[PDB]
């Protein structure tokens, strides 16, 4: 259930097995023959970890359809082998099945939320030959979900060839995309940890009292720089600070935390701050909070959807350049590294799931007996619920101690408006607010053609999020219709006296295209776009937050509406910025992170 | 009926109007308070010739709809009322209303063909204040055809501000888009002039027989530097050289031909060339033709589709040094300047009427009760048959006597495989034949989903011309199946034993979009697209001729599937090549003008 | 002196330190206030490795002068203090001062080549403060060079601040570029492994006699797949093999050489390779080699010159794509996995030391008392001669056992014609051949201006390497008589009877600028310079090699001459091809790796 970040302490090791290992795509004779017993034959290289579609030429290589086989010896000394051996994937997408000596250890579903298993039984003396199989196929049982012929369905479909077709509008990369790495820790270890904060705004000197818990198979605080200043013991657990410097948006600080617990020891960087909904206000330390930010991609080149620390720090001095303070994890949830440099950094984050495509009227629909299936028809709609919940699990069981993770969102343009929605989220929101220690507001984030009386997020949701395109894929190129249009809409969402905010809104753009007299793809539409879309957004009280999309350009399945990938990006994929992003900047400059228009 | 290019000759004169005009769009209260009667108050400035669309700032100046009127002084000696005094408008688009002094002396309807008025009656001493209206209106009532949303329906149409939804895929630019000039000549003066050429490939050194009419309400000949070769008298007339030089491609020579007639004159140049069908070749001089170059549009910036005599000669150029032959004037009967150039320098041309969009498939598709209305439904279908007629009388009448005009075709992208398609086209085709002298092929360039058995060309046409996408539109971004499918089609195009020729294929190229592994839009796929297609061209000994589209990227509507314009030239808007270009060049220099593949 | 790649294996563990440490830059009171003492105050974040210039925003983060601080916490568990602990430092650049707990425990100068310390002795136990300090000072004392202004020098030059002014065209990237990793090893433990190849063409089937040392302060072999061949005892060592599988270019093997040595063992891969010089001929397993390929940079973004093992597989992929085999580690050797991956891959490297700037021609030239001061000048000159020889030692006890290494670089553009050359590398030529175990061809890259009979590699060096930029800088936009100027040096350079290579030539070329008839910058006057170029290539035997510059696109310095880098490569800094880019895929497609023109 629960994964700590593993990280060098007093009593667990740390060695990341990241380099180039042995590669090989499946033929699809991979398992008959039990490549995973030897090593591969004919093997190329790649590189751990990262997506593979782009590192190789070709359009079989990048289009492949289904297995791929990774390949590493490993090795220990004896000395350890008293410790025990685990062995934690990062991230494995989507389908990981984990071999050793030909035995198979370990099977994964879920490519974006880490998974361990242990080593100590299978772990034979000398060098032993470590196979990772990784399947890439995606279809109504997975999340993302895969269609049956290209989102935006003219085209293509005419083939027998074996594809995926992703019903959401990213490349399937897949691949070891995240660390794979090797800790130890004694027999009788910390497994997990939890720290909430109940906190008093009475005083003129805010104090906090922070209850934990250490579920177990001295506990020591410790300030910025590690003066320590309080200790109890047990896995019972209660702290009492005053003076508090409480983690604010763009202002951080994190304590630290020292669990000692015998044999073994752990830290943990913590973050006070509180969060609640009142109204039409998001509160954060009790105060008016405003989103500032963007939708992002963990997209890179040539990574692909491979975690690259450098970017990510990049990305963040690009938002403090920017005066943004957030962004949400479209459209999945991203790296441990990141979610703690977040912490660090002080970025508020909307940590969301892997539940995009769970919608089946994008394409032309699937088809039955002529009659078209809605999305969650029982017999022929997703077979995704079950599934869903274990990403809800793992994800909270992850994050639940960040205090840049401000709020969660069960999924991205579900079919919310539609026959079954209401009874497929309500058993997801529930199980999102029992887990969730901290009870943080929970939404979903809801595709064009929703309206307040329609969508089952107005009521399961404590936010509602809009992905709202007028003047793009609704109105473009008429910017004054479309205006009209977006304040009808948005007024009527002011019915719900609940807080809105638009995660996603947005304009394609080639940098480079300009005119004076502007026309759609140039960058002079994209700054007048969303000159239109701010100034009805500040008409209304009860819109808390706009976030753009996307933060850069990023790669997408091939089709006649993408420009070489999604062009909606304020910056490059390069990271350059385009003319809106010193739009952006100027304006945001002048909003503040609290009591913007209260 | 006739209309012989104007020209500088020793008994008329030419006086280019050409300059800045005043200018001021009507509001709509034009025609209610008689601005043709006055000086245009609150007038703009706006040069002439030149469409205006692009000329100044803001979408309602650029989008606009409905009236403009342009207005300018003339004066003339009365020395030279002794002769007749004309008004030669090479183009007004799309209908133009030229008032004098206040009075309404000549109408017309028609954007791309001249059209002159007599001025002696209504031209009063001193300075005569001219003016003119242009309307840029299109409907199902004009050529081209004006839709009633956009062409590639997501989108707009939510707005009651009247609008022009062109039926076509380029921008509709109006205003006065060629010369205006003011030629004299005396009462009794030579109107219109026909050459035609039987000519014997018998001997070694053919000779060839020029018969010739005049037309009126001495005749000299004189080879190119002028040394004079023959002569002969009356409206009657024929000559007979030997030692022809024939006017080949690539490869032009024009002997000039003198007509004095009493008190007028006029010079005509005039080049020697065969051309006839014969089964599957396309004989030029008796010779297997094979057609290399491209759909070209009059595009360019900022003059919309003004007449630009510098890219003229840069385009030629450019063609030349691709080792180009020849290109079809899409969709529209191109200036009279660029045909006299194209004469010169021996291109190729396949001139083609102004009928684009004949075809109500396009878009949604108009709807009355319910039910969709078919392109020929006689009562809410196209009503355009007669106006399409006086298209081919008047574009005839005016290019008869090119050498470089090759081939007619009646329409691009006709719904020719409808109910009421024959009855449509046959007329038309009838006409065709019977008005041209020289009795030249005529074709109509074919949608695709067109076949063989379905196409009213299949009968109708001497060549099959084929606008096909395979590896765009159809299968892109899989170029195999593509393959397959364009092979499938171009077999079944040979059972009719006639020539086929592609006049339009290519794909969409933002210039520097590169990838190794190459994705739509870029730089690679085009020349990728274009290796595929052409392959399939070379294995049919049928296929004569390969046109791409386009020649270069130009401006289109806005929509979603547009970026910034149309994007398959092999040039950009500024001429300059993309990778394609030098594909294309070092391809055509391999294969010749005659007997490619025989 | 020697160290092997830490690898994970029975005896050693393997604990990589990469991610977010903390960071601050010095101001410069960090050494006074002993920063390294206490946990870093106000300090940002900074992922390692990577360099930092490019990971912040402002001017002054870009461009700062002087030291940054690195900080990060270490813990190690006591049951493998038995061990020793050893904290291998790959790269810091350029110099670095290692403290722990506030003691300065190591140093090192040289910003491209590892260096280790021991940690078993300052490594108290519980949480330990590790900070490293980097410096990015250079100067005459510094490899590669300092200088005293803008390498190009209109300028700038008029300000005070301290700045650091680089002798050399790449972008001064500083900070821990490459892994910080913790390894393990038992006191008495394999230091050092050497393995030459004395290998026989005699016969039909080549067996191969692998001589071996094994420095310490059991040896099994292996081949590809892990079948075991051979056994042989102590430090001392042999092996006969027979059938032989020659490690090629683009074709590699390598086998795996097993050495246990009591409580320690590690594994090193071995490619069988021969290379010597035989007057033109450059033999690679006795046939006639010739290079294709390009002077690459470890230049990527934002890591700067930080490692990137993502696309160091990529840039493998492309260069398989484009038909190329080799490269050159210009100006500075790579990364250790880079090496690996050459060997595994089959590239062929020329690895060159970070000698570049060793040449006070560039810039205005310093100066003294009016006087201007050579190069060699013993009291103002370069004072990097012993620092030097360090880096030849450095190097070569680091890739001495790679096949893909098979020439040795001593310097990139030095000074060589001058006085005080010969006497300056004379010195480091015989360290160069003294200390490689398998005595490869060495030499130096030849600046412009260079001759026959002036240049002091005629007579050190067993390859001769040019840097010309016949038609770019001498020359350009006039191709001919660049043609004619590079044709009269080349032939002047076959009467020494020695190989010659070209190691860079190329044109500034920004992606995206066109022209049919070209003008330097654009993308056709690169192919035509590139076709000028390689047709004088093709008319002399005795060039064996020609490596373009650059592969790709990178960072330097800011000058009126780069715009926004150095634009000579092939493909954009992120890889994507140019025009160019497709000409020397098809250039090179036709020309052999081996017996090109014997
Ligand atoms: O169309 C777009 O650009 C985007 O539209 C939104 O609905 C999706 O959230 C996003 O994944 C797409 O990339
Ligand atoms: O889609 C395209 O690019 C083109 O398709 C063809 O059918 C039309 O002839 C042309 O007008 C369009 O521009
Ligand atoms: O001027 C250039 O582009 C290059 O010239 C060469 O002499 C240098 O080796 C290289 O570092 C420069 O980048």
């Amino acid at each position: 259930n629960a994964m700590l970040y593993p990280v060098l302490t007093q009593s667990r090791l740390l060695s990341d097995l990241s380099g180039v290992w042995d590669f090989k795509l499946d033929n699809g004779k991979g398992f008959e023959e039990k490549w995973y017993e030897k090593p591969l034959k004919d093997a190329d290289t790649m590189p751990v970890p990262a997506s593979y579609n782009d590192l190789k030429e070709g359009t079989d290589f990048r289009d492949h359809y289904g297995w791929v086989f990774y390949q590493r010896n490993i090795s220990v000394p004896e000395y350890v082998k008293s410790q025990r051996i685990v062995l934690r994937c990062a991230a494995v997408t989507h389908y990981a099945m984990i071999y050793l000596n030909g035995k198979l250890i370990c099977e994964h579903k879920g490519g974006f939320l880490p998974f361990e298993v242990e080593l100590n039984d299978d772990l034979q003396d000398g060098d032993n030959l470590l196979t990772i199989a990784v399947n890439n196929v995606i279809d109504y049982t997975t999340l993302p979900v895969g269609g049956k012929a290209n989102m935006m369905s003219m085209g293509a479909g005419a083939s027998d060839k074996p594809q995926n077709n992703p019903n959401f509008d990213f490349f399937n990369y897949c691949g070891i995309t995240r660390p794979v790495k090797i800790y130890t820790t004694p027999e009788t270890y910390i497994n997990d940890i939890t720290v909430t904060a109940d906190i008093d705004f009475t005083k003129e000197e805010p104090s906090a009292v922070l209850n934990y818990n250490v579920e177990i198979k001295k506990v020591e605080l410790f300030d910025e720089e590690g003066t320590k200043l309080s200790e109890t013991e047990g896995s019972e657990g209660t702290f009492e600070i005053s003076n508090v410097r409480l983690w604010q948006p763009l202002n951080a600080y994190l304590y630290k935390i020292k669990v000692t617990a015998g044999q073994d020891v752990y830290t943990l960087p913590y973050g006070v701050r509180s969060v609640r909904v009142d109204g039409t206000k998001f509160l954060i330390n009790e105060k008016p909070f405003y989103f500032k930010g963007y939708g992002k991609h963990e997209d890179t080149f040539p990574n692909g959807r491979g975690i690259n620390l450098p970017m990510n720090t990049k990305d963040i001095s690009i938002m403090k350049w920017q005066h943004a303070n957030s962004f949400r994890t479209s459209h999945y949830p991203y790296s441990e590294e990141m979610m703690r440099l977040c912490d660090e950094e002080g970025i508020v984050v909307i940590d969301e799931t892997t539940a995009v495509g769970v919608n089946l009227q994008f394409g032309g629909g699937a088809n039955f007996g002529g009659e078209r299936i809605g999305t969650f028809d029982k017999e022929h709609g997703v077979q995704t619920q079950e599934h869903h919940k274990d990403v809800i699990r793992d994800l909270i069981s992850r994050d639940k101690n960040h205090a840049c993770v401000v709020m969660w969102s069960i999924a991205n343009e579900p079919d919310s408006a539609a026959e079954g929605a209401y009874d497929y989220f309500k058993p997801l929101y529930d199980l999102a607010r029992e887990l969730d220690p901290q009870k943080r507001p929970c939404t979903l984030v809801s595709v064009q053609g929703t309206t307040a009386d329609t969508d089952c997020s107005s009521q399961l949701s404590d936010v509602i999020c809009l992905n709202r395109y007028y003047g793009w894929y609704f109105g473009g190129p008429d910017l004054e219709v479309s205006e009209i249009g977006l304040r009808k809409e948005l007024s009527d969402w002011g019915k719900l006296g609940k807080p809105v905010m638009f995660t996603e809104y947005g304009a394609d753009t080639v940098s480079g295209l300009h005119d004076t007299t502007s026309v759609m793809y140039t960058e002079e539409y994209q700054v007048e776009y969303y000159e239109m879309n701010n100034k009805v957004f500040d008409e209304f009280d009860f819109v808390v937050g706009e976030q753009a999309w996307n933060f850069a350009d990023f790669a997408t399945s091939q089709s006649l509406l993408r420009v070489q990938g999604n062009k909606k990006g304020l910056f490059t994929r390069d990271r350059k910025p385009k003319m809106v992003a010193h739009y952006f900047r100027n304006r945001w400059s002048t909003i503040p992170e609290f009591g913007y228009k209260t």
